């Protein structure tokens, strides 16, 4: 009868918790651990000076890291000396100032930790991206530079949604922008049902969107201000 | 001249360290963290008794986990009451005793920690596999059961070797059996050049196999008794 929608919501919610707990959180945690391992290989002295030293070394490293972190688009460091080192090849103007860019700014105002930006447009070719960034420092809080990676979580998104026919799984940020989704063309754009943000009450839950006839389970991520959404259209086997 | 082989070995060694440090160790660490998250969801009471309770729940969980841990073949628990719960579907004899199997035995003699077996043959269909296992306990060291996963690291192996044309990357265990390799048919079998085990001096190094004209870099893994081998045939661009 209608108890079908009972077991169905509790299952959709259980799958959302399990996916969050054993896939999403371990995936992000490793990516951020790998980020910190790359970051710790960076010596301030190589980048607090007018010219960059030992760059051939970091670009050799970064090419290798990108080769196994499939969500990454660029790995780079901008410096307070307006230097910019980047793999792969990226060109910018001479009016380009790294220090004014959102990854540089967010990282500077949270020294000692990494931080994820809102989606923003690449300075040169305009592409939507998201950055994870951390400030490089030297002494009494002198920010000599900022290390960051541009990412588009399409590989992550595909693995999240691999086993999911019928439903789909998405992740949204604090403002409803799509961090992960089965369709690459929706990434980093606003979510399709913005009213859902006001239904994400508490750390998790389930509800039914009578407007789009979709069951919606949601779980909040602990260390990031994001929400995992499991969606099951009332079109169901 | 011959200084080509100089920069070449130091580069092959540098790539081996970087791959070990930023890919292999974070990959294994997440897999073992995900293992422990699955393991901690297991309540002794469900499995220290003649019959298993709430099995529909664990098989619902395990199907989901397998769906995102691509190296896994089976997820299971055997009990000291000779019960066996397993996803996906696995049949055995009535002469099957989990307690005598290598994952059960290794896990029982290292309670409180996880452990990787040597490669061994599936009881029923004979297939070569490797297991990660941990004992489930209750009080003064009563081993009520053992939780374990069968794995074949082909997905891991493909990601390790994705970016590598020219050379290849492999991982061997304490006894030279192949844990990871570009060719799936070599997995879990003895390495092709067993003499290399005696050249893996110390925590890392490089040497040249004059017999197979291959440069060989090696790095030992910290928390596992294994070796990462980067091989570059003297056939080179
Ligand atoms: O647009 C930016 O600010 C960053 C810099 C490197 C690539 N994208
Ligand atoms: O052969 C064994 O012992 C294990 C048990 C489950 C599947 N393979």
């Amino acid at each position: 009868e209608r108890s079908l929608q009972r077991e169905l919501q509790q299952r959709l919610l259980a799958t959302n918790h399990q996916l969050r707990h054993v896939f999403i959180e371990p995936y992000l945690n490793e990516m951020e651990r790998q980020f910190s391992l790359i970051y710790d290989q960076i010596k301030v002295e190589d980048i607090s000076g007018p010219r960059l030293r030992n760059t051939d070394s970091y670009l050799r490293e970064w090419r290798l890291y990108k080769g196994v972190m499939a969500d990454l688009i660029y790995i780079y460091v901008g410096t307070a000396e307006r230097q910019m080192l980047i793999y792969p090849e990226w060109q910018a103007d001479a009016d380009f100032d790294p220090r004014v860019r959102p990854w540089y700014q967010l990282a500077s105002q949270h020294v000692g930790k990494m931080v994820w930006t809102e989606p923003y447009y690449d300075y040169t070719n305009g592409t939507l991206v998201i950055a994870l960034a951390r400030a490089i420092t030297d002494k009494e809080g002198k920010v000599r530079g900022v290390f960051a990676v541009d990412a588009i979580l399409a590989p992550f998104s595909a693995q999240l949604n691999r086993q999911w026919n019928s439903g789909y799984q998405m992740i949204v940020n604090q403002s409803g922008k799509v961090l992960a989704h089965p369709d690459p063309s929706q990434l980093l754009k606003p979510m399709t049902h913005p009213t859902w943000l006001s239904r994400f009450s508490g750390e998790d839950g389930i509800f039914l969107d009578q407007a789009s006839r979709q069951f919606v389970a949601y779980s909040r991520l602990p260390d990031h201000n994001w929400v995992l959404i499991s969606v099951l259209p009332a079109s169901s086997i």
